[PDB]
């Protein structure tokens, strides 16, 4: 297996449509020793994850919650056994008010709202990194989900903007990773129909918003040299996994575009 | 004058050695109409925009007061006079308390102290963009003042993540802007020697932040192939200043570096 | 006027729907006194060039000539009079075979084609540079017609490489512009409905190739803020003129986006 | 293995320091069945290539000769026996007259030799491609060897250029090879200390391009947050490896770093 004897901690598990699902999954094919971790909905995230090719336990974090930041390296040496550390962290966290994404217009956002977004979707990178870096081998790896922002686009909004935050935040967590020989990096994944991503071209936020990323999701495909399949997150999954495994040892700070190739192609 | 008969919304000025100091005094030495904002020392702004060639009305604005900036289209067009428009607003804010900078670990930064940064350094070039719209003409010019946050670099740590967010903000102010005929767009500038700096390079944030900045500041000159000179902002003022002009028409959205061409050379 | 005694050299017209025709009619509206260099068909530029708003020395430029870059200093200053230096340089010099663009596939360009549209498209950007920065003016500035290569697309092919090379040709003449005091730099503009994109547009190198360049003219106005009028070289023009200016005094080895701000949308 | 059954071209092997050597080494060790081009001096290419791992056939290859590319895939089908395909293709080829490197004034170096370079180290990208793409498999992968060309720096001068050319050729061969299910990317590493590199240290190229390079080279170690060896090609030859596997199945026309993350780095 491609992540053989690594233990790797997956945040981010929701509904069996989320990336981290896929991420999950993967790595348990290639022979990660996973702990998991879940917001909210334990409940729901532990039958979702019953599903997983193999048992891993799930412990709680809710990103936003200091003392479950504070807890968590002792709660997965708890898991993973003392004299133990992680090889892997996977940041698969994002969330944004819907004044911050859809229909609502930019200027509308409220900044609690806003903020509320960054610190879940970007500070939360570093919160992790934090936490979880002081049980981290040498060789070890933090991959985080990106979205490329580097342009603007129709109703992703301030998502978009959190997105930015991320990347930066991404290349200092890189200066301190670095320093236990720890790599971090993000993969800015094509749009995947998660059940949220279906919910909003749905209406869920708007039929304007709707229509505006049902159009920017299709752009993907035909950009996309290799062609872009939305319903699949396994070549994402993939991408996640190489970056965990030992293969790219030189890689830090870094974007690594598992999108088929469209960021690189204008039409 | 390369701005004249302009009415432009200078903010900004807080000292001498402030960058929107030098911008409206070249907009003044261009023929610029301006309405100047300040921030809670305003009996100390009055007295230092006296030293600019020409008077301009001073109003208050705390970007993070919400009646501030409904109030603020109001106040403008009572300066200004009413059937005036303005054809310049001039974002010269940024903040971020000594956690987000300086020699505080970056993962030691709290929350509500980065929040705090990002509202005022990046979320306010939106929310000053909503508030003056509505009183601007077409044709008109938007205008932030960046740091090329690209790569990540000792010391300025939160302050980074707030300009790669500002950036972002941008782009999408940018998109609201060009339904009024307006242009969008920042000046992402070399380092500059203000009061700030200057205690900063001194120890101000502590002696590793200091020399870490000092050192920082040095590669500019270095790098910038027609020298790079930190005690002198007319420079930047006279870039902020061309694309208030008529004389950039088609760009929006975008960022114009003022920094002696040091980002385009590694060494 | 903007370019109120300044002496600047404007290559490039070869007919009235040339960016450098609209560079050289606004400059000179800005008061600039100019020097025009023509290739191969003179006495059609000399009959052109009858309608700009003044009289100017016609030059002949072959940039593949080393004859005709040994004598260019010399006979610059011979129309403008000895004592007398340039302090602008406009490069709106571009070529590639039918093999490079169009129809004819990628992997179908020879290298002798390819070499010819490189040698014309982005070394003479460098050869221009050699000749004229003894005979120019500190605080002079060169500006070449750059079209943003950062992503492949239909059709454009081979133009695309040469753009990419002249991109980085010019941040390394900037280095040696800079020892002069001169600042170099490119204006990368939107499409332009000059005579040679009209023929293209209309089937000249090929339905497949015009279809693809027709489509990817019109996402210009879509994604732009501000729109993007392809008939309209006069925002261009005006770009070049402020980078020929004192007002953007600290930029060099840049690309700066006259483009109505596409570059930055997405969709 | 991490390449077990795939059949792999690997182009540059000159020495025992060549970047292709430890890329041939690490896919053997993975368990590939290579096929390796030599250029000129086949018989120190055979010789060098007798330490490898495993043997393979050395087929002759002058990227300039349009015999050897027309021939190609017929010799390499001969080599791989009838029926079978490539999985991966290997362009770890590069070259510049010393007019276009070292000491030797940017401006100094004449068309026919940076022809000769852009050729070598540019254009073969997309010669070899289209050679090799109509006997390579579906999932199969293209590989090249970049150098960050983003801005510019000393001495590397003209190959700055040939690389900038070659990022945009990768781009254009992604669209040609994503319709054979095939993948091109390029490899953007760190300073790599080959027998060519080390003499121009040494003053191969001149004392002042020597002292400039090694300079340049020790920057890497500095900037990159997991450090930077450049007397060690295997983090390179990983990266290769990671490309032409089946876990970045999701990445074209694209560029990945493996260079410690010092390009995401200022100081
Ligand atoms: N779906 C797409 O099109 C797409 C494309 C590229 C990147 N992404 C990114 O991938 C990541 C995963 O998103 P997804 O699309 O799989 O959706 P998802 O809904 O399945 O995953 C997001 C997760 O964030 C968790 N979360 C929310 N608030 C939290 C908090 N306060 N503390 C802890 N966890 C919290 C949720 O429980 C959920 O598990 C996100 O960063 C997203 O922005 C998504
Ligand atoms: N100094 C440099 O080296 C440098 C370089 C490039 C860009 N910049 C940027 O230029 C801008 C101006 O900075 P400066 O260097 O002239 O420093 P400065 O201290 O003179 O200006 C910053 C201004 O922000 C104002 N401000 C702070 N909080 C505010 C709030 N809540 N509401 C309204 N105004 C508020 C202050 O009153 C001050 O006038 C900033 O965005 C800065 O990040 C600075
Ligand atoms: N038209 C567009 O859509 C567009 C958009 C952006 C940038 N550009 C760029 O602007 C520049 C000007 O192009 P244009 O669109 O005005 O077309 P154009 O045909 O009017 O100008 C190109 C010029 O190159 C000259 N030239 C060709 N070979 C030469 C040689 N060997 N020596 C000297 N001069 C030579 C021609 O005489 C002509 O004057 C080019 O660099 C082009 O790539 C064009
Ligand atoms: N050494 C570094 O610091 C470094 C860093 C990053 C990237 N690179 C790149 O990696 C690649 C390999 O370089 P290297 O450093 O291993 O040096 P190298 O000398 O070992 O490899 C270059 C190869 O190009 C071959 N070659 C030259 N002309 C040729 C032609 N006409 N036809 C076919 N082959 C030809 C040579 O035989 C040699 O095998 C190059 O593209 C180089 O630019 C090098
Ligand atoms: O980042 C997300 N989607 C990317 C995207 C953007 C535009 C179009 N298609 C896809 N989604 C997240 C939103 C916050 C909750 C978790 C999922
Ligand atoms: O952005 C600022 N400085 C840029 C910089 C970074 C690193 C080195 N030198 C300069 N300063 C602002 C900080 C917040 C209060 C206003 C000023
Ligand atoms: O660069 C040019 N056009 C840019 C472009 C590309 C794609 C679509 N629309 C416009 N044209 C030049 C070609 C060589 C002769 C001079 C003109
Ligand atoms: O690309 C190469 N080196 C990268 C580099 C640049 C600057 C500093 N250190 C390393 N070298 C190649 C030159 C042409 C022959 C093959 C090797």
């Amino acid at each position: 297996g491609l992540l053989d004897g690594k233990r790797i901690l997956v945040s981010g598990i929701i509904t069996d449509s989320s990336i981290a699902f896929h991420i999950a999954r993967v790595a348990q094919e290639q022979g990660a020793q996973l702990v998991l971790t879940g917001f909210d909905r334990l409940r729901l995230i532990q039958r979702i994850t019953d599903r997983l090719p193999a048992k891993a336990p799930l412990l709680e974090l809710d990103v936003q919650n200091e003392e479950h930041l504070a807890s968590l390296a002792g709660r997965v040496t708890e898991a993973i056994g003392a004299g133990n550390k992680l090889d892997g962290v996977v940041h698969s966290i994002g969330f944004m008010p819907q004044t911050g994404m859809g229909i609502n217009p930019f200027f509308d956002a409220p900044y609690a709202d806003v903020s509320k977004g960054i610190h879940i979707s970007a500070y939360s990178y570093a919160s992790m990194a934090k936490a979880l870096l002081p049980i981290m081998n040498p060789g070890g790896s933090i991959v985080g989900m990106d979205f490329d922002p580097s342009r603007a686009m129709p109703a992703y909004n301030w998502m978009t903007v959190a997105k930015s935050a991320l990347e930066s935040v991404n290349r200092f967590v890189a200066r301190e990773a670095g320093k236990y020989g720890v790599r971090s990096n993000l993969v800015a994944a094509g749009p995947i129909r998660t059940l949220a991503m279906s919910a909003i071209v749905g209406g869920a936020l708007g039929e304007e918003a709707g229509a505006q990323i049902q159009l920017l999701e299709e752009g993907w495909d035909q950009r996309a040299p290799i062609g872009w399949n939305m319903k699949d997150a396994t070549p994402v999954a993939k991408t996640v996994c190489a970056l965990l495994s030992d293969w790219l040892p030189a890689t830090t700070g870094d974007i690594i575009y598992a999108d088929g190739g469209a960021h690189t192609q204008l039409l």
